[PDB]
């Protein structure tokens, strides 16, 4: 695999988004994986509802967190809508997914990357954009502004984010809390430090979309 991963560079990232208060993170996370292995597959990049994950994946809780992996199985299951039918609304409402039409895009499964494994995660990120989860409650993560990101920080893994590229001693993240924070959405996190839980315990539970 090679040394520099950019999915952004290749036209399968959207526009940074922000959740707002709501602990939505896991949708947002699901959808970016989502958006990016459409765009591998089909040749199109489109914006697809987190709201929709958020109302109908009844094995989350709505905005009082959930899993990226339950999402990812939803959209396996039945699919997802593009995000102008079900926009995004910062609160669980009901799961209106049979009112809005046809589903817009479909996959076909949901794979875990093997934890605890750096370079497991660089070989799924080479192939598609990974959901990815860490540990943000520090201040250090909360108020980073930018560079390559050692911390400090525990293990105490707490929000879903997605792993879309990498580098030399980095892994390249999109964050769902606007485009003012990090580098412009984004934060580059260190790798390669010999601890496995990864910096943040950012190798701790990954996954990932397929589509046939
Ligand atoms: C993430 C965020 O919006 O910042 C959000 O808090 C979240 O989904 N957290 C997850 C954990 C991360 C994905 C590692 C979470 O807590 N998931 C478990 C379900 C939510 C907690 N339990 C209940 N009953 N609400």
């Amino acid at each position: 695999i090679p040394e520099y991963v950019d999915w952004r560079q290749k036209g399968a990232v959207t526009p940074v988004k922000n959740q707002g208060s709501c602990g939505s993170c896991w949708a947002f996370s699901a959808v970016v994986t989502i958006e990016g292995i459409i765009k591998i597959r089909t040749g199109n990049l489109n914006e697809y509802s987190e709201q929709e994950l958020l109302d109908c994946d009844r094995r989350s809780y709505g905005c009082n967190g959930g899993y990226p992996w339950s999402a990812l199985q939803l959209v396996a299951q039945y699919g997802i809508h593009y995000r102008n039918t079900y926009p995004y609304e910062g609160v669980q409402r009901y799961c209106r997914s049979r009112e809005k039409g046809p589903y817009a895009a479909k996959t076909d499964g949901v794979r875990q990357v093997q934890p605890y494994n750096e370079g497991a995660l660089l070989y799924s990120i080479a192939n598609q954009p990974v959901s990815v989860v860490l540990e943000a409650a520090g201040k250090d993560f909360q108020l980073y502004r930018g560079g390559i990101f050692v911390g400090p920080c525990g293990n105490k893994v707490d929000h879903a984010v997605a792993a879309v590229g990498y580098g030399p001693n980095y892994i390249l993240i999109k964050n769902s809390w606007g485009t003012g924070w990090g580098e412009n959405g984004y934060i580059r996190i260190k790798r390669g430090t010999g601890n496995s839980y990864g910096v943040c315990g950012l190798y701790t539970s990954s996954f990932y979309p397929v589509k046939n």
